[PDB]
């Protein structure tokens, strides 16, 4: 973790011992990583200018960049590969499809979803149970029962997956 | 390759000795890399949950993520920078434009192409000789003679390019 | 910098001593990096086939890939996270929004801007003072006074930010 955890302005990340951090991830400055979280290969959480909080049981998948107004990510959140997250707030069980961009001041409420490849623009609010999609992302429809159930299942799957590394 | 090749659940990648693997690439678990393939900087081939196969003479360019239903990539395939490939099948001489996302169960037939920045959604089939583009990607037109010739040329160029590293 | 700077065909990068280069960046071959530039985590500047020039005071943010017709990037340019730049020319004070793709032969004139998530296609010219957006990117509007001022401010902010690492 000597190469993985980087200080900025005297602040170093606080990482729960049960979190999985890929050896080539980079976590800089004011970043807190909760119990059973998993931060994947090539992910960059750059908390130099403002803070990043990552809740229990959250996965931030490969090559995602988080940087900024801080970034607050709740519990059991799934962030797909190669996302870009910028001073946003993601509620518990939020699901961000791979290849999505979430802009400054955007909010995903608890149990909401963004389709793969979405661009959620500044200040937009995805409400609980909603699926948004597109560029710029807009409300598409409510989620099905299967999709809602998958929010927690995805997070649990990733906790289990990450335990096969450590 | 000690840092580059990562075991998962007792399985480590099988890499042909003639393949180029960038020193900061990460290849995990059940992944097979063929003769003269080239896997570029910051690429992540994560074969933890299911297998990834990469055929002879294929290039997977920088910062691409492959992860999942397995991912089967044929021979002399070009995958551009910063793509995301998810349980898909790419036939020989398929060409995936940089910054594209290929979703679960999508298929590119032999000698087909996706434009840069495309989003090929679940289960869609790009037929041989076709060029698809957009988000969601849809049929645009057939490829020109020059474009069809370029499928093999791109792959050969990358084999030659990669030999200047090793 | 032993792992960061990579020779290709006998050519190694030329990096100003005042430039910040993240320890996991990869800079290959014919690449020149100017005074006070900053090249961020997971960025790949691959100057194997042709040259890459990066002017004074320019930031190229995390996980961006630059590769190709060469790539000429001027002074005090801001390139956002996870961009892909391909044989293009970016004038002084150009601003490329995060998650954008700039294709071969595209030009951004001095003091022009691309919105986040744009796809600037081959040979397109963004004129000074213009904001382009979309996929394919097209002229949206001229920039406001605040936006024009921000071009230089962004670059100065990044110089200052990078000095807290070195
Ligand atoms: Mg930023
Ligand atoms: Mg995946
Ligand atoms: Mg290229």
């Amino acid at each position: 973790m000597r190469e993985v955890l980087v200080p900025y302005a005297g602040v170093s990340p606080s990482v729960d011992s049960t979190a999985f951090i890929a050896g080539n991830a980079r976590i800089i400055g004011d970043v807190c990583i909760g119990k059973n979280a998993s931060i994947w290969y090539g992910t960059v959480l750059r908390g130099d200018v403002d803070k990043i909080e990552v809740g229990e049981g959250t996965n931030i998948q490969d090559n995602t960049v988080v940087h900024t107004g801080d970034t607050v990510i709740g519990k059991f959140v799934t962030i797909g590969h190669s996302c870009i997250l910028h001073a946003c707030t993601l509620g518990n069980n939020a699901f961000v499809g791979m290849g999505s961009i979430v802009m400054d001041r955007a909010v995903m409420e608890e149990g909401s979803m963004l389709a793969a490849g979405s661009l959620l623009t500044r200040g937009k609010i995805v409400k609980s149970g909603e699926l948004w999609a597109g560029r710029p992302a807009k409300f598409l429809r409510m989620m099905t029962e299967e999709e809602i159930l998958y929010l927690q299942k995805s997070a649990e799957n990733y906790i289990a997956l990450s335990r096969g590394y450590l």
